[PDB]
């Protein structure tokens, strides 16, 4: 009799006797032995199943089309408010058939950190798409933790224990793999740079027009109004009042009303706090609220220019070559000359940093001004992050997961 | 009615015990630990976490034996069989079965430091703080970081506040300690003791003591008449370097010293355990005393005609005997410049001059009358607001309180 | 504050779960079994140790199962597969993790034999004991010896007390019966109901009912022409009545039917009587075989008491009566003297004697009567009406504070 | 990596520590029983479960004194205080730590009657098994019904089975009881030893030495010029009534036996323990003595010249000595008729006659050496049959099978 069963096994008759909502869990720890493993089972969870978004949707269907014959299972926090196209069936996280799913699966697919108390047997191909191109610096790299809990050492422990389980892990490009290298702990043989299945569209689908008509009338916007996109990153120092009412955005929407309302209609994508907490009465048909739209891919395809801040969404739209603005209102708090950045904000990003929105709305009057004034630099851009993209991303992991598979048929 | 509490007890102890876990003697204690198991005779004490028969708590111990023999004592230690105690008490070591009975007896845990969290304190039981001085560097709540490992500012705070909340009495030295005691340990006025501490009693009641001082000279091979100067510097971590096989000779230079006053004085060295075992005093036998392993440092304070420091609570005990006392604070500058992170403001109220080289130190050293008189204000002032409290009777106080406190229990 | 009892069940529960021990179900049922559990609206079932779906709690069941039909209905079985149950009840096999959960949870037992004392009887759920017939052979308290497997006569009684302590309500045939419940189980009157036994519903009721009756023999195969003799021996450690006799004797107007023990049921090569002899051993409702029965040959078995609520003639073919102590005192009643038919040792002249059996119906009418009126006269057939009902009423009580 | 056996046993342990339970001292014991506890020098000497320091264990102890006075002997008590052992043997009382030590680490076990199934015989230990007499009445195996509550016939035979499969010999005093032991206690005869009992040594070697004698019948003030009758009767459950607080006189009536014996007879009464302490021989004094508790029935049985008994293991014993006995079988009949619950035939080969009525052995009483003289012939022939085998140097064979083992288990 193992010890290391032996303590497994007190713990559940804990969990069992005092009827903790952990049961589920301390069953699975004990009987989850290598046997389980169907060779044709694959699981997917994006954001912590939150969403059906993100490069493990598209992964999926990818091998809808292709390879319909396997357990295709997702994982959710709400699987009743979650849906999903498909062969798929949906697991409740935490619940029984939670951990079965886990258990069973030859292949794990989801893009960011799944919970270390799920066992990652020998048997199993875990892949990490991961969620970005990184402009702040994350895991190894960052330098102090003040996170609630927990102290440094031991949250880069934990991390390191997340990574160490991760059997591929995709790249966007050159200086993600770098970074992720040093960052994640990898190995570049573990690596793969194909970039993400979640662009896949901004590459395939940019000329598609049908396409852009659906999710543009999806969103019920003006037919000869072009589309800015703005989305910036969240902020504490702007969390007041429980949240109940806000500060106007300090990019002026009754000012981009009066200069742009009559060119441009603009999307308000926003951190889900702020959203359910932005009145825009007085907007309707100028300033759509964008925040909770499952698919961001979607919105880069119908915007003409995309204003951010500090972002890993910057990489992203980078793919279209179209123009970014950065409204850096902020700039000063963030640390002077900040290395806290892998790169340099100052120096090589695609489109000019504004900390004052006016001379912002000035310069978009006229977007095919910004375009040439600034294609040199979109295309330096374009070049050092972007150019990884194939569109092909999601079947190389489709394709990589069903040759995994047919070795293990034996 | 199931009882949640115990079941998790009974697995905890018999994951232990199957394990064949050290904690088995814990897991026991914790499982059946009833609050009948108090005798009210019974009373442990322990000092310093158990390293040691000395400070407060010893004294408080030597006086319940000379007028309360009937009870029963325990001490315990980490290593009972290299701690020597008078008297009729038993000594268990940490962590024992025997340890946790003495525990679980008891009516009354006297100590001078932090006991064990897993120790369970029953309404039933009487927990006396002694502490063990009177505060410069801020603790516990008083804080502002923690870096120390596996554990967080918050969390280290959180487990202090729940040690120093089982507390029924903390004693205190005077005014200031009161004051701080009261925020930095969470703690109700009504609980403090301000009496001095037992462990001080001897600088009160025995200075004038001739034959009593020399047996601490003689039971250190001093020379006789040569005066005595004693050391005892805060441990730095900075200071540690090579395995602390050989370290650079201590700052305050002691071949200087030597040929300084290698005449007149003799000057004992109250190191850190880690530096003790590294000096190298090849040299300077019968100059240079090495004093880190003295089980009483109140004796030394007796025999001493001044002291040097810098960093340390112990200033303020060796302030009862109103002799000079210089701060040798070299490394200063690297200490905040102009810093309150000090409760009192050391730049200004302390009894003695500044030095951050041992050379001014070392000839101002000559004359010990000459400081005596400089200082004498700074000194009385200093004595007038730290130490106007020790009466010598603190280990008096608290045996009657003990006493008095459980011939109640007797009905 | 030491729950002590609690500390013990832990022990015994993690010695269980480490050993991998069957009896792991029980161990935590053990622990975790609280009053709380109870559901008001749940009933469970059991007859004889759970082997059938039969007889009292059979028909308590089929009753309730007709007018109270929203209650959560258990039934228990050492095997649920081999079992077919009508209605909403869900079955449950002994010892596996539903079982205890049903037991716990429950509100009302109701049982026909002992059930186990491993199970828990709160304050708060009522166990209703129906047993199993009007007895004959001295049982329970009064025995004098039991050097039965492993358990001294004592310990037996012991455990036995035990167990009938726990009964709630137990249900009397007759006073002769009562009187000596309240003996032998160390039973108060209070607890007592002398109402008769459900399974003798239909004994009374459907006595009658000729196109039920047709079912029931055509449901067995039996020959259009003849008359039915049932045999019913008791347990005991070719057949002693001589079939091979009865045949040549009784082939031209009776079949007879043989309700054995399981062990001897499977060892008769009943080869050569083939539409004569049929073994019935295995079959469930032995109220209907006696509805379709002419006359019952038995022995020292307390069928013979359900027998006679129908005034049909008995037989007691007591080969063994010589090796039963004599003159046997071990039956609460005189055995040699009122019974209704004749005592036999041979099978031979109870052939001749059953050739015929309406001479032998008048030839004992008088005692055949004289056995209806002391342990039949309180057989209404409405028993599994009035448990039904008192279940019913019971949960609606502790279904209102 | 923990193993079923040990776990059962520490889970046990567990729960004799928490409960307070007395036999915490036996859960211990068997988890911590090894192989290599044992320590060749050691042996432990129990009699009738630790009633007594008594029969057979004693003389092969006694032997093993004054020869061997090296090693360590140790005897078990149920209360070690109300015993007297000489020598140097150190006394234990059964179920204490020092009980289970004592079997733990013993080389070898003496004993007269079942030791406990809890105890573990070692593959490492030598059990000698003396056992207490010729048997009359069937016993263990050969037993045909038991109803003795608590336990039933079969579970009864498989633990006695259980704990002659420990003995690694087993005494016998004739073919008799060997023919019988090797199938009532599951024997093979290898392990048989045919020596007589170490008892009866006395019965031989002193049935002639009158200074000892002397001693015997003066520690027990017996009158000078008058013959000792023994009167051993068994127990009988018909004879208890009313809390045992007053008994009917003795069948043998004893006002009849006074009259007729009286002038020339003092009666020695050796009865069951209960009876004993509620016979009045108010009266009698100087005729009949109460007997019931001396320490030694062999001492008795030299300084007697008859001896009255009835269906006893006893009369095997006596035997030895050649000496008249009588049989006051008054409830013969009651007793299962012409019973073969005997080995022997009873009505036919005893060495005297059997009497139903005390009148005519009273008067047949009155001249021993007609007796002596009519009965020779059949006390010779039992003598043979039954006695012809005891040495007079029993317990020194036992004695000197001990020494050899632990000179091999010496290396
Ligand atoms: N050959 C038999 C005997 C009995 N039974 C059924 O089992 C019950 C018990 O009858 P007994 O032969 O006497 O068996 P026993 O368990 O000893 O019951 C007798 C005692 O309980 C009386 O209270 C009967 O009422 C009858 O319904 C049956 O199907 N077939
Ligand atoms: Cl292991
Ligand atoms: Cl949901
Ligand atoms: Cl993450
Ligand atoms: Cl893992
Ligand atoms: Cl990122
Ligand atoms: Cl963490
Ligand atoms: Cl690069
Ligand atoms: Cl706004
Ligand atoms: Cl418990
Ligand atoms: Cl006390
Ligand atoms: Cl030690
Ligand atoms: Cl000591
Ligand atoms: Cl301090
Ligand atoms: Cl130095
Ligand atoms: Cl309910
Ligand atoms: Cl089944
Ligand atoms: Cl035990
Ligand atoms: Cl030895
Ligand atoms: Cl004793
Ligand atoms: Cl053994
Ligand atoms: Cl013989």
């Amino acid at each position: 009799f193992k010890v290391n069963q032996f303590r497994k096994t007190l713990r559940h008759v804990k969990n069992i006797v005092l009827r903790r909502k952990n049961k589920e869990r301390s069953l699975y720890d004990l009987t989850d032995k290598e046997d389980n493993v169907k060779p044709k089972t694959i699981v997917f969870e994006s954001f912590g199943g939150k969403n059906y978004s993100d490069s493990p949707k598209y992964i999926y269907e990818y091998m809808q089309k292709y390879y319909p014959n396997y357990r295709y299972i997702w994982s959710f926090k709400n699987p009743d408010k979650n849906v999903v196209p498909g062969s798929a069936e949906k697991v409740k996280r935490n619940s029984a058939e939670y951990y079965q799913a886990y258990s069973e699966a030859s292949h794990w697919v989801s893009n960011a950190r799944t919970p270390l108390y799920l066992n990652k047997k020998e048997n199993q191909t875990y892949i990490q798409t991961w969620n970005g191109t990184p402009l702040k610096r994350l895991a190894n790299d960052m330098k102090v933790v003040r996170m609630p809990g927990t102290t440094t050492p031991k949250y880069k422990r934990n991390f390191n224990r997340e990574t160490s389980r991760w059997d591929y892990l995709i790249s966007p490009n050159r200086y993600s793999t770098e970074i992720f290298r040093s960052a994640f702990w990898m190995d570049e043989e573990r690596i793969l740079e194909i970039g993400y299945p979640r662009n896949d569209v901004l590459v395939n689908r940019a000329n598609d027009q049908e396409y852009l008509d659906e999710i543009r009338t999806h969103l019920n916007l003006p037919s000869d109004k072009k589309v800015i996109m703005y989305a910036p990153t969240w902020r504490d120092d702007e969390f007041v009042s429980k949240g109940k009412y806000l500060f106007e955005l300090k990019i002026d929407l009754d000012n981009l009303y009066k200069e742009l309302g009559d060119d441009y209609v603009i999307l308000l994508r926003m951190h889900y706090l702020i959203s359910n907490a932005l009145d825009l009465s007085g907007y309707e048909n100028f300033a759509i609220d964008v925040s909770n739209y499952n698919d961001v891919s979607e919105l880069f395809l119908i915007s003409d220019c995309l204003i951010t801040d500090y972002s890993s969404v910057m990489f992203d739209y980078g793919i279209l070559k179209r123009p970014q603005f950065f409204f850096a209102y902020d700039i000063d708090k963030y640390d002077k000359g900040l290395r806290g950045f892998y790169m340099n904000y100052m120096e090589d990003l695609p489109g000019p940093i504004y900390t004052e929105p006016y001379g912002l709305a000035k310069e978009l009057k006229n977007l095919d001004k910004v375009q040439q004034q600034y294609q040199e630099k979109i295309d330096a851009f374009y070049d050092r992050f972007c150019s990884v993209d194939n569109g092909k991303a999601s079947q190389y992991i489709g394709d990589l997961i069903h040759k995994d598979i047919k070795e293990q048929l034996e």
